[PDB]
């Protein structure tokens, strides 16, 4: 494949895990900061397009990781509520949110991630909140 | 594939077709231009390791350029005369010189091109001499 060391070839994306407790804010400054303006890589925090995107992104996850908790993914709806985006700007069309979200419980919660339960189905969380995360590489 | 958009994959690079005509010096510069950094990702002027990287080179171009002439690679003799290196740093094995090449000529040529002929052949060519050029991602 012609992915970067250390990140891992699915369809025409890179991805790569990071096992480090954060935020959502700090995880998705650090997927930013991997983007190259010479090739036209963007690299951000993992949007998700299909079930097998969906699988893919999780079955690597977990196959890292198995402490129960949560992965941050690029989605958000901090400028807009309920309105949920792609911090890439990809348009929404698949989603995989768990039974009762998004909720956006104590009215703080605007940062997507995937359970480690139910092949990853999706939670809104909040600014405070911890988890793992991955980051995606876009050929814009 | 992963490699960036306007680039082709090939194996474990990437390669780009410039169909533009300049000097070896500003070719070079152009080729290391669309290096990243961040992800570890070295561009550079090509190089050639086997008789199927030099036709996958040799066809890119030409099905690309109908125009009699050349095509500058990483190949350089610059600071050891007679002794043919790549700029990326790997090792020469193959080799395809066209007959009678190198020749040195005029004490003045430590550049090296694939001619438009032969499958590309190889020719020694000088700082002043215009080509076309083509670059090579390397995933270090
Ligand atoms: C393009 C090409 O192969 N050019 C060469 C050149 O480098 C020099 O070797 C010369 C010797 O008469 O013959 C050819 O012109
Ligand atoms: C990790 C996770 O899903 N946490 C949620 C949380 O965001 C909140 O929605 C809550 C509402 O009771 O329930 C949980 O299941
Ligand atoms: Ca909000
Ligand atoms: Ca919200
Ligand atoms: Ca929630
Ligand atoms: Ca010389
Ligand atoms: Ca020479
Ligand atoms: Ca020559």
């Amino acid at each position: 494949n012609q992915c970067p060391t250390d990140w891992e070839a699915e369809g025409d994306h890179c991805y790569r895990f990071f096992n480090t407790l954060t935020t959502w804010e700090n995880a998705h400054h650090e997927c930013v900061s991997y983007s190259c303006s010479t090739l036209n890589v963007r690299s951000d925090l993992v949007s998700v397009h299909s079930a097998a995107e969906q699988a893919y992104v999780f079955n690597y996850w977990r196959g890292i990781d198995s402490q129960a908790g949560q992965l941050w993914i690029g989605l958000y709806d901090k400028y807009n509520e309920g309105d949920f985006i792609w911090t890439d700007g990809s348009k929404v069309g698949y989603t995989k949110w768990a039974g009762g979200q998004p909720d956006n419980w104590n009215n703080a919660e605007d940062y997507g991630q995937f359970r480690h339960t139910e092949g990853g189905a999706w939670n809104d969380n909040s600014a405070a909140a911890q988890a793992k995360y991955m980051c995606k590489l876009t050929f814009e």
